[PDB]
């Protein structure tokens, strides 16, 4: 299926540390909504909340 580009799943368990960080799990869908300057980090959306996630323990969904 052709999902929005900013769909993303989580590759692994990530529990935030600790102010802003999101809490994300293994499998769990998150909408990026930004990025840090480089990437590595990104402001993402949850069933849980809004915070930020290593784009490391992530990936899009589309290919």
């Amino acid at each position: 299926m052709e999902n929005d580009p900013n769909l993303f799943v989580a590759l692994y368990d990530f529990v935030a540390s600790g102010d802003n960080t999101l809490s994300i799990t293994k499998g769990e869908k998150l909408r990026v909504l930004g990025y840090n300057h480089n990437g590595e980090w990104c402001e993402a959306q949850t069933k849980n909340g809004q915070g930020w996630v290593p784009s490391a323990y992530i990936t899009p969904v589309n290919s």
